[PDB]
């Protein structure tokens, strides 16, 4: 695999799974999973990789 | 950030623990949100290594 598709693989993962627009930048509390940008994680009550109830919503920065 | 390759490998390398580099960050720290390390590195500190606000709480996080 080319450096090139690397590097866009690794580009999408870090894309927000709801819009895939935005990086995410959001970790839910208490699962951990890393899914949404600050703007698509006001629509989301619930996980949508495990659907544990989100009890808070942490900003993360890189 | 200047080449294919160099952006390559910054993606590669920001996954990793910013103390060990030698494996992924697994933790978030609250509040202030920063990804510093994995939980090994966690363990000792009680303030960010990176902004030195108190941690209240150190979050597991999956990163691969
Ligand atoms: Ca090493
Ligand atoms: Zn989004
Ligand atoms: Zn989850
Ligand atoms: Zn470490
Ligand atoms: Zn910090």
């Amino acid at each position: 695999i080319s450096t090139e598709e690397q590097l866009r693989r690794l580009q999408e993962e870090k894309l927000c799974k709801i819009c895939m627009d935005r990086n995410i930048a959001i970790v839910f509390v208490p699962c951990g999973h890393l899914v949404t940008c600050k703007q698509c994680a006001e629509a989301v009550d619930k996980c949508p990789m495990c659907y544990t109830v989100i009890t808070f919503k942490q900003k993360i920065f890189m």
